[PDB]
């Protein structure tokens, strides 16, 4: 399915570094089209809603303050195996363990400031895309 | 230390060079202050280009600007208006200097990859055209 879609977030650390274009190019150079995209500032409540599953752990507060500490760029990436391809391009969550040439190897400072988010399954991609985008934004 | 309007046009969006173009801005003293990918309506493109509506190329121009989606951004930095113009390069891609967006990604005068505001006054106008107060609260 050449029309598989997944959610990408370029997080506030990478936005502040000014590497939005370099990160987007990793996607477009590797068979993924930017189907939708906007730069947005999340409120505390919005980051809390998006990450409600981590309401669980100690690191929730820190995750939220980070995710609202500046603007992010949210995108729908579309293409064959988009969900897994995005994850492959992002690299392991720990930048120290991320393979060479991955976004997190190249641009991430630490586990906590790890540059990018990507949906981790088709199910979650559907939920995360709906959270950010109305159908008319997908063009 | 100003703001200017950038549009990555439908030809360049279709080529999938959005990231390469944005990187030209970010690597050269411009920050992306605001940004969205949008599909312009015929109406919207007619309003944007309304100063040229008695010119003979109005029609094709409008048709091209709605032929696919575009990426509209506010670029912020010292001398942004001129800096964006220097990065875009000459209107005619055949005349655009090396390392410019139009030299690398534009096919012709008609399909020339990018728009940029041409003055501070037009920057303010163009920014207000695309980015109105819309944070509901």
């Amino acid at each position: 399915s050449a029309m598989e879609k997944t959610l990408s977030i370029i997080k506030p650390d990478a936005v502040k570094k000014g590497v939005i274009g370099k990160i987007l190019d990793r996607f477009e150079s590797n068979g993924l089209r930017i189907a939708a995209m906007k730069k947005v500032q999340l409120s505390k409540e919005q980051a809390e809603n998006f990450y409600a599953v981590h309401k669980e752990r100690p690191f929730f507060k820190d995750l939220v303050e980070f995710m609202i500490s500046g603007p992010v760029v949210v995108s729908i990436l579309e293409g064959e195996g988009a969900v897994l391809k995005n994850r492959d391009l992002m690299g392991a969550t720990n930048p120290k363990e991320a393979k060479a040439g991955t976004i997190r190897a190249d641009f991430a400072e630490s586990i906590d400031a790890n540059a990018v988010h990507g949906s981790d399954s088709l199910e979650n991609a559907k939920i995360e895309i709906e959270f950010f985008f109305k159908p008319n934004e997908i063009c």
